[PDB]
Parts: structure tokens; C-alpha cells; sequence
């Protein structure tokens, strides 16, 4: 799409400052569920958290300006964590597709590492995206059924696996 | 105070992600601001815009969590902007006087860089602020009146001095 790109995370205090903007804007503004930065503050050390450690973030910038975000956290050879997968509204569905576009890339990057299972928690209102990842092929589970290194936050969220 | 110390910010996600939750709460959510971080990008290089700059950024931890913060910008030899200043609520006033000790740390900085005028802004329906500055020794001024080499954000807010 035009003057839009996808690509890795690489310290940059601008597009830090409008990833915040983007994650407070959907956690938030939009989804009213009050979540605080210092709940997630792998944001402020993405390379450390995500990058050294055979994971990865990636940003959507429109003009140089972060307008999405999806990340991938790897648990261990074979499980990995959709994380921290966020859209400004109008870059949804059509024309844009932003949240296909980041998950297709999320996903080129999961099958080159041979991970045989995607797993991702969403909050249990958020019938939109429950939509956009069953479109995506994942399928709900039950928290208690499901045997992961991982501890999903203690919300009112569904989780959802995508088996590769 | 018990468990309290203020210190000078040291790069540390933890504390910065602490500190974009205080800043984000006392503009947006108590005081209904709408100011995005993006709009203060400053707060994610904070070394490099204050600290290397001969100015000075302090953090306020009470078990070393961020509940408060003040900052000191270097404009000239003779003037610097009082940026970044917030608290708590619960640690403003009687007993804590947060706002108060903050401040006090910042002109120990201010004095010993010889500055000889401090300014800032402040939201024109801020009260409580401003009865706080002027029992600091601000007084208010004009913003065409007053000739310093900085400009301050376009909202509706109000200028104040103080003559070291
Ligand atoms: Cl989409
Ligand atoms: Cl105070």
C-alpha cells in the first residue's frame, strides 16, 4: 500500500514514543481496559526481550509514523506467542488489510524458526478480532487445557492456537 | 519520607515504563489533556535532551517505583524551562510535600548551573498548580512579553517566572 512499510524494530525514541501512542490508544482509548505500560514493559526494551532472544517486533509505519505493531516471543523450539498486535482503525480490513499484512509477517518469520504452534490471548469483548483470527486459521482453547511455558495476564481474555 | 528517595533518571525500562504511566495519568486521565507521548518524545531519550545537554531529568521513587518527576532544561547560561513535573496525588501536599521536595531538588540544579530565570507553562485551568508555583516564588507573565529562545506547546496554558 502506498508510503507504508513493515519492518523490524530498531531502537528510535520517535517511533517508540508512537508505538506507546498506538498500544495506549487500543489497550485504552479504544478497548477500555485500563492496562498500564509498567504491565508490559518489554516495550521499553524490545530488543532485550523479543529480538536476543530468537523472537521478534515488527512496526507499520505510513509515512515514517508507526500506525501498527505485531511480535513474536518464542517459548521454546516448538511454541511461540503472538504478542502485542495492535491496528490504528482505519488501516483495518479493506483497503489497507494492516492486520493481515502483520500477521503474514509474523508468520513468514514463525515458519523459517520451525515452530509448530502460535498461541495468543484476546480479550473475551473483542468479538472483532476473535473474527480476524479465525479468518487467520486459529482456534480457541481453554486456559486450563492448554500445557504452555507461559503465563497469559489474569484477564478476561480467550486464548487461541494456530497449530503450523 | 519512609521508603522515598528522588534521584536523577538512569536509563531502566522498568522505571521508564513507571514513568510514561505518571505522565500519561496526570495529563490524560486526571487532567483530560489528550497530549500524546509522541508530543513529548523527549521522556524516551532522556539522556541525550536533558542530561547531556546540562540539563537534568529526577525521578521520585517510593519503593522504587516512579511517583513522581521534575526536569530542568537548559535554554542559556541564564535561563531554563521547569519541564516534566509531576506527582502522584497522594503525595502532593501535607505529608509528603512531593511537589515541594521535587522542586527544591531542582534549584540546587538551577543554582549551581548560575541560572538566573526560571520559566514554564502551565494549563489555564490547572489551579492547583498555580497557587503551588506561586508559593514557590513564580509570577505569572505574558507570552508575547517574554523573549526567551524556546517555544512553549499551543495550548491554552499559562506562562510563569521566578528570578533566581
Ligand atoms: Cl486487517
Ligand atoms: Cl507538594
Amino acid at each position: 500500500f502506498q508510503g507504508m512499510e513493515i519492518k523490524e524494530y530498531e531502537n528510535n525514541p520517535y517511533h517508540l514514543a508512537q508505538l506507546v501512542d498506538l498500544i495506549n490508544y487500543c489497550q485504552n482509548i479504544e478497548a477500555k481496559l485500563d492496562i498500564k505500560m509498567a504491565e508490559q514493559d518489554d516495550i521499553f526494551q524490545i530488543e532485550n526481550y523479543y529480538q536476543n532472544r530468537k523472537g521478534q517486533f515488527w512496526i507499520a509505519l505510513e509515512n515514517e509514523k508507526v500506525v501498527g505493531s505485531i511480535a513474536l516471543l518464542r517459548i521454546d523450539d516448538k511454541t511461540a506467542v503472538l504478542k502485542k498486535f495492535f491496528t490504528y482503525p482505519k488501516y483495518r480490513g479493506n483497503p489497507v488489510r494492516l492486520g493481515r499484512k502483520l500477521f503474514e509477517r509474523f508468520m513468514l518469520f514463525a515458519r523459517a524458526s520451525k515452530f509448530t504452534r502460535i498461541v495468543l490471548d484476546t480479550p473475551e469483548k473483542e468479538k472483532r478480532s476473535h473474527f480476524f483470527y479465525e479468518n487467520q486459521g486459529f482456534k480457541q482453547i481453554t486456559r486450563d487445557e492448554l500445557d504452555v511455558d507461559y503465563i497469559f495476564p489474569d484477564r478476561d481474555s480467550r486464548i487461541y492456537v494456530k497449530l503450523l
